[PDB]
Formats: C-alpha cells, sequence, structure tokens
C-alpha cells in the first residue's frame, strides 16, 4: 500500500511531490501512496550520498543515471534487473515495446539485462529531431530595425551588427546597458558552441561528431574549434560579451532576458528568456569567413535510458512494477511529461476533452513554457509515441513550432549523414571512459574560458592537445569508434 521513492524535481514545484495534482489523482487510481525523498537541487550528489550511506529507498524515480553508474550499481546489487517484471506485470510497457522494438534494444545492457525504465518522447526523426540543435541562437530584431541593419548573413556581419548594439543605444534609454552577446558557458541549451560550426564542423556537448568518412571526430581538438574560440575571443576583446557570462546562472540570465537587454543569446526556446514577443527571432545559420556554413548535430534524441531504477531493498516488486506501468499508460505519460488539466488554483497546461478522452494543449498566454511545466510535470519513466498525436494528446504548439524552425533554418546545413548513436558499452569500457572524462571534460571548458579571457590559445594550442593525449584522447576516441562500427555493422 506504501512505497518510498527518491525523486528529482524543480525547485519551482512543491517540496512534497504529493502536492502535485497529477500525483493526487494517481494515488486515487493506483491506491498506492508514495512517500517521497524529493531533491530539488544537486540531485546526483545527494543520491550518491544516500547510496553510499546505505540509505536506499524502494526505487529511485526521475533518476538520471549515467550508464557507468547504472552498471556499477548493478555489479554491486544496489539495483536489480527488471526484464522479468516487465514481462510479468507491465502490459502498458510491453505494448509499447511491441509497437517499437527498437527501444527494447536501447534498454538492454550488453549482459542481457534491463536495469532501468526509460523516458521516450518522439518529436522528429534523424536530422529533423527536436534535439538536433539544443543551443539555438536568437537575435533582437527590434534593435536591427531601430538601427537600420539587415539580418547578418556572415560571422563578419555578426561582429558589425554586435558593435552597433554596443554603441547605438537601440533601447533608447541613453545608456550603454545593451548586452550584445550573452550565453551560459558549458554544456546545455544556453551555451554558445552552436556557432563554432560557422568555421567548419563545430562542436556539441559530447565534443563528438561523425564524419562522412565513417570516422568519429573529437571536435574540441580541431583547427576549426580553435578558430571558433578565436572568434569569441574577438567578441570579448571588443567588449561585446556579457560582463557576467562566466559567472551568472539561469535565473540571472532570465532576468536580463525579461528586460530585453540581449542582442544575441542562446537558449532552447526564446519564450523562456525574452518572452512571448516578436522582438526576437532565430539567428539564421551564418556563413564563415571562407564560406563555411554548417550546423553540427547533437547526439541528443527522444530517449533516456534511466528515469527509474528499482533498488535491492524493494520488498514488493510486483506492486512497484505495476505502479511504474501505470505511468506508461498513454494519457498518464502525456501528463507526467508535460503537465495536467483542471486545476482551479493554478494555470493548466492541458484541458481534458471528455468527448474524446484526450488532452488538448491550452495557450500559455505569455507564461514561459518551462516555468509552468516545471511546477506541474512529474517526470519519471514514460513513453509518448508519434501515434499519440491527434489521438491521445495534441502535439504541443511550442514543440510543433520548434520542429518547423529546425526544418526551416537548420536541416539544410546538417551535412553529416550520421550522428553518434546511443550505444550501451560494456562495464570495462564505461569505467575507462569515465576515468578519461574525469580529466577531460572540465579541462576542455576550463581552457576554453581562459582563452576567451586571456588571448593565448595560439601559444597554448599544442600543449593543450598534448595534455588531452596524456589524458587518453586516442584511447577515448578508439573506444567510441569501436561502438560506432559495431552499431553500423549491427
Ligand atoms: O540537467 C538537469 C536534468 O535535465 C533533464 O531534463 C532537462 C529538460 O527538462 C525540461 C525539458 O523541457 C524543454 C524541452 O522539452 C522538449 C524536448 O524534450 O522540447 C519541446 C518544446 O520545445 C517539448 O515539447 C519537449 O518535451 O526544454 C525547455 C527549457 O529548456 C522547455 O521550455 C521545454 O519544455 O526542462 C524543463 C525545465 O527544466 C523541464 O520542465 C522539462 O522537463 O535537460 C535540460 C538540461 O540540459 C533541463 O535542464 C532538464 O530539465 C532531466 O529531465 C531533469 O529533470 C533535470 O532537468
Ligand atoms: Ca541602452
Ligand atoms: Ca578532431
Amino acid at each position: 500500500k506504501t512505497l518510498k521513492f527518491m525523486t528529482a524535481s524543480s525547485p519551482l514545484s512543491p517540496k512534497d511531490p504529493n502536492e502535485k495534482l497529477i500525483l493526487q489523482r494517481l494515488e486515487k487510481e493506483t491506491g498506492v501512496h508514495i512517500d517521497w525523498t524529493n531533491y530539488q537541487s544537486d540531485f546526483a550528489e545527494k543520491r550518491n550520498l544516500d547510496i553510499s550511506s546505505g540509505d536506499l529507498p524502494d526505487a529511485i524515480h526521475n533518476d538520471g543515471a549515467s550508464d557507468v553508474d547504472l552498471m556499477n550499481w548493478a555489479k554491486k546489487g544496489v539495483i536489480i534487473p527488471v526484464e522479468d517484471l516487465i514481462d510479468k506485470y507491465m502490459p502498458n510497457l510491453k505494448k509499447i515495446l511491441d509497437e517499437k522494438p527498437e527501444y527494447k534494444a536501447l534498454m538492454t545492457a550488453p549482459d542481457g539485462h534491463i536495469y532501468s525504465f526509460p523516458w521516450i518522447e518522439e518529436l522528429g526523426d534523424g536530422k529533423e529531431s527536436i534535439h538536433s540543435v539544443n543551443d539555438m541562437a536568437w537575435i533582437n530584431k527590434d534593435w536591427l530595425k531601430k538601427l537600420g541593419l539587415e539580418m547578418p548573413k556572415t560571422t563578419d556581419d555578426l561582429i558589425k551588427v554586435l558593435e552597433a548594439f554596443k554603441n547605438g543605444d537601440p533601447n533608447g534609454n541613453g545608456e550603454a546597458d545593451e548586452i550584445p552577446f550573452s550565453f551560459i558557458s558549458g554544456n546545455g541549451n544556453e551555451d554558445f558552441k552552436f556557432l563554432f560550426a560557422a568555421f567548419g564542423i563545430g562542436d556539441n556537448d559530447d565534443h563528438l561528431v561523425v564524419g562522412n568518412d565513417g570516422k568519429v571526430d573529437f571536435t574540441a581538438d580541431n583547427d576549426n574549434y580553435k578558430e571558433g574560440v578565436k572568434f569569441i575571443r574577438q567578441l570579448q576583446e571588443k567588449g561585446l560579451i556579457d560582463k557576467e557570462a562566466f559567472e551568472h546562472d539561469w535565473n540571472s540570465y532570465i532576468a536580463k532576458g525579461h528586460d530585453q537587454k540581449f542582442g544575441v543569446y542562446f537558449t532552447w526556446d526564446k519564450n523562456n528568456v525574452t518572452g512571448s514577443n516578436e522582438s526576437y527571432d532565430v539567428l539564421p545559420v551564418l556563413a564563415g569567413p571562407s564560406g563555411q556554413k554548417h550546423v553540427a548535430r547533437t547526439n541528443g534524441m527522444g530517449f533516456a535510458r534511466d528515469k527509474m531504477v528499482i533498488t535491492s531493498v524493494n520488498k514488493n516488486l510486483e506492486l512497484t512494477a505495476k505502479w511504474i506501468d501505470a505511468q506508461y499508460a498513454p494519457l498518464q505519460s502525456v501528463q507526467n511529461n508535460w503537465g495536467t488539466y483542471g486545476d482551479d488554483k493554478q494555470q493548466n497546461i492541458f484541458e481534458l476533452d471528455q468527448a474524446s478522452n484526450s488532452l488538448k494543449h491550452l495557450p500559455l498566454n505569455g507564461t514561459a513554457p518551462a516555468e509552468l511545466r516545471q511546477k506541474t510535470e512529474v517526470g519519471g519513466p514514460l513513453a509518448i509515441l508519434d501515434s499519440y498525436y491527434g489521438k491521445v494528446t495534441t502535439m504541443p504548439d511550442d514543440a510543433k513550432w520548434r520542429l518547423d524552425l529546425i526544418k526551416e533554418y537548420y536541416v539544410p546545413y546538417m551535412s553529416n549523414v550520421n550522428n553518434y548513436p546511443r550505444v550501451f558499452m560494456t562495464q570495462e569500457d564505461l569505467d575507462k571512459i569515465a576515468h578519461i572524462e574525469a580529466d577531460m571534460n572540465d579541462y576542455i571548458y576550463r581552457k576554453r574560458a581562459e582563452w576567451i579571457v586571456n588571448g593565448n590559445i595560439d601559444t597554448e594550442w599544442d600543449d593543450y592537445k598534448k595534455e588531452l593525449e596524456k589524458y587518453g584522447l586516442s584511447d577515448y576516441l578508439a573506444i567510441k569508434q569501436k561502438y560506432y562500427d559495431q552499431y553500423q555493422a549491427n
């Protein structure tokens, strides 16, 4: 009747998840009450403390564990394999794996086991996938018009435009408050690395792309990569970059965005940052000095291996298996991912069409989509399939919109036929990767920011590449190539 789950949630959502409208209804439908350990910041560190201290719940919900954490917890009996539970008790998930057996392959570790329950969300395929580009570039069209500038078409045009922003007071308040170029450095949706491809190849959060020769490329040791750093260095030297770019956080970014202080900035959806207005639009793909005109593909996709694991201290496997499966009901999945209907005390993402027993997205009327979603979503293991649109739920209008934009502006410039596939390496290979990445990942972003602030990449470039080799890049790259080959050979 009672299970104890650990979970992750947004600091905008209730400290107690049972305050969420979805979870109140779910209790009345499963008849299972969940007592939550809900971490709303630094979830992974806090999860690792609990596991290390032996302070295990029945299951970790909305977990987001890496594959190396999954295999290590599995080698040690922290979590259990779950395939027999799916076959015995999970008809909603079994039906999904019937329709789309490809995901079953993605859930199966090389030792034949399944250790987690995935998040599945189909929104585009291949180049047209909503994940192809995460850190989209946006520009203040109102400043362009005010200053009589055309949309920039090249990186050189971008510099000239940005200097106008710094110097031309297009907000008209008589102060040089204009921030020409902003970002939030590192992984994720507000980084600037989307522009590195205007110098050829570019970059992504993996620092990994697949060349058309079949050979994976570590992007962050290319000359094109150095040229992109040199480009941002020009912007810094020219006083075009947000004074705060390497210190501020999301909440500060969004404050500035709401005051419309940005010339060009990066984000998933401008509505989350500069709001619902036509002051900002997509910065179209720019041509580099030599006519480079490219969009690097991310390796992202509408699949996450682990949004739930089951711990070895879980004493009612059947009930837990059946609770989980209730999330894989179409209508439930839709809500768990995106929000709910019929709250009279808070804005609703959905309305319930009782005529069709189906969900209809409502208009946000200026509410930031990520803001209302964070409060009312649940996360966790769920599947939303392409066959659900027009049947179970409307497609979200911000997802349909973004997909249109990806087709319009970006897909024509994705010259790479392949990106890196979602492979499940062996545990021996995962721990090798994890040792190299322990050195490499921080180091790459550290050098990148030092180089934009000092100006010595040209003097430091070769030492940096040797250092990456001492950290094991060739080994790192050889492993990734092996799995790409095995994936292509099937
Ligand atoms: O790193 C912490 C960890 O991140 C994990 O997920 C997030 C994103 O979760 C959301 C994502 O919401 C969107 C993107 O959603 C889709 C694509 O899946 O895009 C469509 C709209 O264009 C939408 O229909 C699709 O579902 O991302 C923007 C905000 O960036 C939203 O407007 C949009 O819905 O992020 C939201 C706010 O955090 C959350 O409500 C959503 O679930 O990964 C990125 C980090 O790289 C997010 O920070 C993180 O949320 C993981 O789910 C986990 O929950 C933690 O966030
Ligand atoms: Ca001004
Ligand atoms: Ca390379």
